[PDB]
């Protein structure tokens, strides 16, 4: 059992979103990923990963409006740092 | 806050849930427990809509499974029938944004 920190580069076109629904509460988490999106095609993002940095900026402790502000300026290529809980046993039931 | 839900899943076949078990607290501060890691698209667990990723499963068919290791969970599931009753805990108070 452990924490994994990883970086992604997401590439999209003009007009396109990243393809991530975030949920805010403690931080921002990945709620869902739109199939066919930049986030889907990256292939490394999983539901419930915690987003801790966007485009070089550490967003931990940020209010909603401050999170919105860091993403507003996001371009065609967007860099995120995420944190994921790992280890634990698993079972397919 | 933390919301408790009872769910009733019906199958013929597996429920379509990957669960993960953690013995201790995360570096994020999140508790030990048995959590939904993923759900197979097209499964009974997906159908329900009533199961979400990171839901914490605390009971199965009248058995409190809190603190159970992998093998004890496996044994509980082996007794499960076509109608499986789960109690889950889910974090409420979420705000959402599509990005």
């Amino acid at each position: 059992s452990h924490m994994e920190t990883y970086n992604v580069e997401l590439v999209r076109k003009d007009g396109q979103s990243l393809g991530i629904r975030i949920v805010g509460y403690s931080g921002i988490y990945v709620k869902s990923i739109i199939p066919g999106s930049a986030a889907y095609h990256n292939g490394h993002i999983q539901v419930n990963d915690k987003i801790v940095a966007v485009d070089g900026v550490n967003i931990q402790g940020f209010a909603n409006h401050d999170v919105v502000e860091v993403l507003r300026n996001a371009g065609q290529v967007v860099h995120l740092t995420l944190v994921r809980r790992g280890g634990g046993w698993f079972l397919d039931i």
